[PDB]
């Protein structure tokens, strides 16, 4: 079964307040990318990678996209999922170059301009 809108807020909270911690910047930078406010700042995109790595979706430098599939299905709401899979689909064939932090980053850009005004992230 998937997860409730209530459970998806808890564990998305917990986890960005482990990573604005451990990386050292603000809750106004991170919550800006649901804004479309992307700037070229290597903590924001440090940041990105603490929690894809938290979720499982990118391990030893790469994206996890099986897992990336198995969390949108655990935590979208049901009418959102194939939607979901299709900005999955157009984002996993996408080249990301860079450091780790830069390739997150990029990454969720992509699913950002897919759809803007659903865009969300921990
Ligand atoms: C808003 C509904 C989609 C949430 N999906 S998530 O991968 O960001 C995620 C958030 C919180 C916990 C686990 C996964
Ligand atoms: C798409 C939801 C499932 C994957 N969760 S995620 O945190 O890696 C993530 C990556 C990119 C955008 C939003 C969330």
């Amino acid at each position: 079964m998937s997860m409730s809108a209530d459970q998806v807020e808890k564990l998305a909270k917990n986890m960005r307040k482990s990573c604005l911690q451990k990386i050292a910047i603000t809750e106004e930078l991170v919550d800006g990318m649901r804004r479309g406010e992307f700037p070229d700042d290597h903590d924001l995109q440090c940041y990105t990678t603490c929690i894809m790595k938290l979720l499982r979706t990118f391990k030893n430098g790469n994206f996890d996209f099986d897992m990336i599939v198995k969390q949108l299905e655990i935590t979208m709401p049901p009418e959102e999922v194939v939607i979901g899979k299709e900005i999955v689909a157009v984002c996993r064939n996408e080249e990301y170059t860079g450091d780790d932090c830069q390739k997150t980053y990029q990454y969720v850009q992509c699913h950002y301009k897919q759809n803007p005004e659903k865009f969300f992230f921990p």
